[PDB]
């Protein structure tokens, strides 16, 4: 038009991600009046940097450790808003509909992040394919690792790219946000799943000066309504 309304900024993950938030923002109109503009992205590293460098109001993307990975890598000052949902993380296969009887000296794909990269390998580990020295945390890597008795290669990828690692690995371990894109889901496509009940359940992330005011109070409440959840549930198979 001739001017514009007044919106708040919040960073997302295009597909599946954007689709639950729109809902979102669908809901922060009717209850709360508040005008939400979505902008997406593709990849990990860039909401936080956007939301620290002032691009967006908020986030909605990543886990707590992930966040903190990041702040002390790159020092960006930012506060935990709400929490969303949880994604339990799943190994899927174009190969295999299990790991038992998986070959010798198969590849097995996974996101290259260390809390992902960590998260994976203890997943593996949950599998028997694997063991982990006893005092390893979640930061794991393959430096961790002191059993492997099928000789598997374990490849580190840019979350991105796992979706098309399905096709040169015997299985890889993908991150539900792009496991969705290729129309996959743990119920229905996993080889194994994380467990329900672990660190690593999403959140809504603000800037740690912004995050007392209410279009980010308003914005996590919104995204915990039961019409949101509905909505999710309907997104995600
Ligand atoms: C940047 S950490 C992102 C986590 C991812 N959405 C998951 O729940 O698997």
């Amino acid at each position: 038009g001739h001017m514009d309304t007044s919106k708040v900024k919040v960073g997302v993950m295009a597909g599946a991600e954007a689709q639950v938030a729109e809902v979102a923002a669908k809901v922060a109109k009717e209850k709360y009046g508040l005008d939400v503009e979505l902008v997406t992205f593709t990849d990990y590293v860039t909401p936080n940097a956007a939301l620290d460098d002032g691009s967006i109001d908020m986030n909605a993307f990543q886990h707590k450790p992930y966040l903190d990975r990041q702040v002390e890598d790159r020092d960006y000052k930012l506060t935990i808003a709400g929490n969303t949902f949880v994604y339990p993380i799943a190994g899927y296969s174009k190969q295999v509909k299990s790991v038992a009887a998986l070959a010798d000296g198969v590849r097995i794909a996974v996101p290259n992040d260390p809390t992902n990269l960590g998260r994976s390998l203890l997943l593996l580990e949950q599998q028997g394919l694997i063991k982990l020295r006893p005092e390893v945390g979640l930061l794991a890597t393959v430096r961790d690792i002191v059993e492997n008795p099928k000789n598997i290669t374990i490849m580190e990828l840019d979350a991105a790219q796992l979706p098309r690692s399905l096709d040169d690995v015997a299985l890889s371990i993908i991150n539900t946000t792009y496991a969705s894109s290729i129309n996959l889901t743990p119920e229905k496509d996993g080889v194994f799943v994380e467990d329900k009940e672990s660190p690593y359940v999403n959140l809504i992330v603000a800037r740690q000066d912004n995050v007392q005011n209410e279009n980010v109070q308003n914005f996590v409440k919104a995204y915990q309504t039961e019409e949101v959840y509905t909505a999710a549930k309907e997104i995600f198979k």
